[PDB]
């Protein structure tokens, strides 16, 4: 199951994006909808499912193209992406 299934639900991840520093930068649409919430002020997140945790983030970054990136054995990722998808990034 997921690591921290009490982020399971997209909204409250998006939520977690109030205090965000990057919005322009990077949209918390898309880091919420890409499994990731928010953890302190700064720019870190993980995933609820995998508990990636992913910081340092460059404009113009993609959350999902991190996601497969970094934890391409992420099932949530999988369910959601597909492994096309993933292997096509690796
Ligand atoms: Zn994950």
């Amino acid at each position: 199951g997921p690591a921290f299934p009490g982020m399971g639900s997209e909204e409250l991840r998006l939520a977690s994006f109030y205090d965000w520093p990057l919005t322009a930068e990077v949209p918390p649409e898309l880091l919420a909808a890409a499994g990731f919430f928010h953890t302190g002020h700064q720019d870190k997140v993980r995933c609820f499912f995998c508990y990636g945790g992913l910081q340092s983030w460059k404009r113009g970054d993609d959350p999902w193209t991190e996601h497969a990136k970094w934890f391409p054995g992420c099932q949530f990722l999988l369910r959601s992406k597909g492994q096309e998808y993933i292997n096509n990034i690796h």
